[PDB]
């Protein structure tokens, strides 16, 4: 049926042209909780809201700081490739996190002491490119796509240094007496950059590896996160990485997070930083608690990205049938939160129950154990 | 009598209607000394000049930089608490660094990684409480009261995250889903925040302790700074608290400083960062050296907040007859400073002569030894 | 006797060292009203609290945005001047608006068109100099002493433009090159700045006056405030100057107002910009309501400055025995003024009824004509 | 002859009035290659376009953020010492970094613990002074001319801290206080700062070694940079030092650069943050890509600075018939590149050529190992 | 001869490389007066130190912000056309002002009414196009040189909107629809930007001009500034055009100055806003002002651009033995300046005389007429 801004005795029909099918997407925007306070920012855009870059050999398209304010330190790529096309050879400013989501690709990274990573990955697996350090990506036999973070909001992926553009603005006197060949050698560069453009598929790993005065890397650049043992609770699967565990990921902190149908990713805060999400399944509602009275109340599904201010209180709740799958980001060398429910278990009974005006009866529910997905009785 | 600014030759009597108290309270700068020269920001604010928050149980006043826009890195709070009475549950954004000022007071606090600390401070204790973790005060049977220090300027009271403030903006759904619990057994919630109330003693500290499955925190959040040996120079005492002594302190840096009548805290800057004050007791003025030919001083009594930007130099002068006691606040994870007389002492004597137009009857006075506070002869 | 933050059963004793005397002074800070609520910005600085500039002549102590944040569009010195001395020749970026609290003054300025005026201005006169318009002030037989207020509050005394200093900052060669004389005939320019300079009495006005080709100003630069008819009502009186009928004073518009002891200067707000405030005698307190269920009182007394940010809600209440008597100072062309009571005059009974759950008993007093200042019945 | 800005079709003669000197300096600039492109901001400014501040004893100008405001985290001072003559016991807020290019100097410092480090540097030299920490610079018999730099742009040295401006704005009482003597004995302070000043030869320095109580300063302030290997490569010599060879440069790294003609310093750029680079002898030209298409090409030579924005790609070419000679400066704890040429040469040979549209004649002569300086063939 | 930075026993030798033919250029920055003081912010730049924009037809070379920083509020370029080379169709944000140097040029502008004024401008006279209308320069039969001023320092040419590059970018579907014509009719438009191109000579101006249905503009875009009357003193003239005269110049007032060998402009400053310079021909000095005992002296030549901060003192001083002729723009509706001379001239001499500490031998010499341009007797 046709849903309406009513809850109670508040509210009204809608009286003028209106969209209907996004209302049904964000019932609880058109109709939040009583619970909800005061003004609060925007924390939630759709990928499907911004303009799809389109290339001979897939696509990229992006949410940064000018589509979603409030996340001024990360912004996000999400990209696509054609079997054999490539992300042609670049660097950036920023640090760059990923996660692949369908399919699989070969990456390459050469670091500051000339030393060279040429790794393959698949779904599940993250890789991440340091700042500065210059990489490729080409995607294999069933293609590939894959989300990319950045850790800086007002990146633009119109606006990284790509190999062919930076040739194709030296001059040749230059590219010549670089390499010690001949201008006539050199006259075939490309005039303009190729961004992503297609090629045949690669050959094997094995043949790909090249050898080095400089040796091996010391960390590798790629890791395998659902090769990992997952947090698990009783609604879902809590797998973490950050820089502890997958050691070149200083500046980013990840968790991908399942939970089943009826269950919830628990009431918590992070005391150290903000957090950036991207929901990669699934539809969910998650209130922000922003202190001094305000909550805002949150819809996301398949494509969007959410964010929680750093020390915000916050849960991501299953308001579906089908299991929630989202990422968590953090700008930070460690993942860590405060759980609501852990905090007051910790915590002398009499004293919890003096703040909360409840008795034994609530007190005896709390779990020293930390259980980040909780389900419903 | 009546003081007017006037300085030999210089100044004149006050015409119009005007403030003979507070004129009496800053002698130095409705009268400065000649060697002031130039525009310099504020460096003084009375707690007495701010709105004062009274709740049943005590009350709490603050000094921001709304007050005193020159300390953008620190604010503080002036927390008082009748016997049992309890400062809700909550965190914040900034870490925060306390002194107890007079009584006592039970503190909680649950790290990141659940484990929880419980302990009790008394006059000249101090406790620290890391960004983002939750906490609580609570005052024993005299009552108390302590000054807070915050790590952002910005800081507001009326504005951290509260227990009871969160679960009141939160639907009930979610409150229930997140605990195994119906909504009717937490229908007697508090519908908005008590942030400070009364409450009954509490029971021995021995029998308020929590055990976990997570142990011990690995260092305490309180700290005994009157017990550790002062370092003792002529007319006073200095107890020194950085990262180095009260391990969890890795943002603040602190020193209590008592100056005996006829004594100074010498002539010395810091070469790492800004430092805020707090007079608890006594009488002082300061001149702060801005560099470039720019030098105002300040007048100080209890309940005063005082500061001195990054590298300026000062000095603290007792200039009543009781005691002058105040504190030094850092955001750095160590004190430090360099010492005027021990630098020069420290140089070849025809060095300094040749600078200071002065002769070996001065270079001969200067101590290689660091004595923080002296005593006139 | 000892006042103690305390109202009721909220609140609680102070137990460290306080400032009683500056507590006497801030009643309504010390203790608030109960329908104060949440962070508002500090709205009051002390001239007491400031330093005094001493010169030979008188002196000049300033509050700007360095002392009162919330103030960043005004600025404003506390000036005096001993028989004949000379505030120097000199100019700045901002304009300048005056208010001749004691004694007598003469003024020099000259436009951009060459002309001069020169005129004496008595207590209750003001003067108005736009800005980069060169000017100097120099007091008569009584001396005199003026609170001057300029168009930014990042201003400084110690920064504007003064004859002497750009003479003694020009090469010699230039200086003689730019009047055609010799580099001797200028050898005793004073080689320093003067700022406030002692001097003999000036003579009549008349025989000051220069005449030139240029002609008069069209408008003076001088205003008789306190020559016009006030607005009277049962409790007071406000004079209004702005560049309505004080033509040249395009950027400030001003008000004097008197309150009679147990009356206050209505509910109202400014729909066009903030207040700067001065107290010039009297005490005084003042709730400002800034929306969202903020608000926050403050107390005032003589040499105070006082502010309200644009828009929000405010009334001068007289709290003690002698009259109370205040600047009220706008950067705007025009004074303008919605008063609560005169608005809700203007509205159909029944409405205003409905709003505020009262009966046409209340509506009934409601007053249709503005009468600034009321007196308590 | 007269130079012309024309470019094959492109261009046209000036038809007015010109700086014909300059433009002979600037011919990258008059005449850009046909691969510059879009708006770069200015990353070149002249020393000998800058104030020169003459004392009795040598002169100090400076390039700061207000002549090149690209720099906004790294600033510079030429300063010259004659025989004898001292810079002023000093410090500031910034850190500063120091290379000797003619004759020798004496420098002393004290650190945070009252420990003195007194040492002569000579021509390729360096010495680096925490922030805050004091310090002095004395020339010895031929006198001295070095380059400063401090890590932040917006320094000026007419306002950094001094010994003499500090106690000529202490009041006489707190001075003879602090060091407990008479306000007769210090009667001869001077009444203004030095700067620099004139003064007789320093003895020995085995004989101003000053004996403390808290032992040596763990690692040295000065750096003998000339006598370390350089890295040797065809074309030129390049000598590093960054905190992992000089210890005490915590916030600076830095290269000495010597191109012989008919070289240059490869195309690479900097992963970690932006280049300031001051040009000692020669003549070159730089290219600084921007990214998005945007190129711009610089000329340089003795006397200029430059600078490349964090990860923007660069190389330097000597265009003169003299060895280039420069420095490249970086706030950061050390120094790291990425060569255009070691980037490639580490990848499949296959995948190059498929970016590059070129075959093996250009990546067989792609070489793993670095070469930061190439000649041509 | 071989200029050094030596002043009397001030100054030293230069013992580094340096750039001899600037020096020479800059006698007054390598030994400034010694009335100068403190840091002041650059107030130069060469057209010769910038990128020069080559194109078929001509060329555009800017100072802007990232060039010259205190000039936050306008920008400039110096462009040449080719004999019939058209500057293409296109507008900006910024107002455009301009003064025609070299040759002569048609230019068209389309106000807001689509009127349209088409003209011919030559030596000496200047257009304005305010902001955001469209317009385009053609050269006519001898090519011309021209100085564009932009009312935003932030300007950048690269950036403005260009008529083809917005058909390039626009759907051809949308094209042929706003024009009622087929996708094919308009195939061969160009696939990017002109910029600058050339082309036959147009026609007589009669011929150009078109008639439409809304009629005549009210104001001309151009204006005559040397067929005025100038101000004529003893040595030069001046030519100023604001909106008072130019009467669509809104936003820019402008003057052209002439000064002979041996005069100046003279003392003075503008109390309105900040002075922009151009020198078109001849060599100056100027010494900036900048209030509290701050003053630096720069010097100029054909080619640079000038600045003083709003309310600065300066002089313009010829320095050559040519003729020194510059721009002086402002960005405001009127042009304005207060008289050092005229300003003393006009108030009582004794008054004066207590200033200047100078007797009537000097005050007698002041003149209360305007003479911008004084000479040597
Ligand atoms: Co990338
Ligand atoms: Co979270
Ligand atoms: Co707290
Ligand atoms: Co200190
Ligand atoms: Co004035
Ligand atoms: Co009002
Ligand atoms: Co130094
Ligand atoms: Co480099
Ligand atoms: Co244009
Ligand atoms: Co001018």
């Amino acid at each position: 049926d046709i849903p309406q801004p009513i809850r109670g005795d508040k509210g009204a029909t809608v009286k003028i042209p209106r969209n209907i099918e996004r209302d049904r997407q964000n019932p609880d925007m058109l109709v939040p909780p009583e619970t909800d306070h005061g003004t609060v920012s925007n924390m939630k855009f759709s990928f499907s809201d911004t303009h799809n870059r389109l290339e001979k050999g897939g696509y990229a398209r992006e949410v940064t700081v000018r589509e979603l304010p409030i996340s001024e330190n990360l912004a996000s790529v999400n990209m696509r490739l054609k079997p054999g096309a490539i992300r042609e050879l670049h660097w950036h400013k920023e640090a760059e996190w990923a996660y692949m989501i369908y399919g699989s690709a070969r990456v390459t990274i050469v670091d500051e002491k000339g030393r060279s990573f040429i790794d393959d990955v698949g779904e599940g697996d993250l890789f991440y490119f340091p700042s500065g350090l210059p990489h490729s990506i080409q995607a294999l036999e069933e293609g590939a796509e894959f989300l990319l973070v950045f850790d800086d909001g007002s990146f633009s992926e119109n606006s990284t240094f790509q190999l062919t553009d930076w040739l194709a603005h030296t001059p040749k006197e230059v590219i010549a007496a670089n390499f010690g060949v001949t201008k006539e050698e050199i006259s075939n560069l490309p005039g303009k950059e190729k961004y992503i453009f297609e090629n045949q598929l690669p050959g094997s790993l094995k043949d790909d590896i090249v050898e080095g005065p400089n040796g091996e890397v010391p960390y590798p650049f790629t890791y395998r996160l659902l090769e990992q043992e997952p947090i698990e609770s009783e609604g879902g699967k809590v797998y973490i990485a950050d820089s502890t565990n997958f050691k070149v990921s200083k500046t980013i902190a990840s968790a991908l997070v399942t939970v089943e149908p009826g269950a919830m990713r628990e009431l918590h805060w992070h005391p150290n930083t903000h957090e950036w999400q991207y929901y990669i399944s699934g539809k969910a509602r998650m209130t922000v608690f922003a202190s001094d009275g305000h909550a805002r109340t949150f819809n996301y599904q398949a494509g969007d990205v959410g964010y929680v201010p750093f020390a915000m209180g916050h849960y991501v709740e299953n308001i579906g049938d089908e299991p929630l799958v989202f990422l968590e980001i953090f700008k930070d060398d460690h993942y860590a939160d405060v759980s609501l429910n852990q905090w007051l278990a910790m915590l002398p009974e009499t004293f919890v129950q003096a703040h909360l005006d409840l008795g034994k009866d609530f007190t005896d529910v709390l779990s020293k154990e930390k259980h980040p997905v909780v389900k419903k009785k």
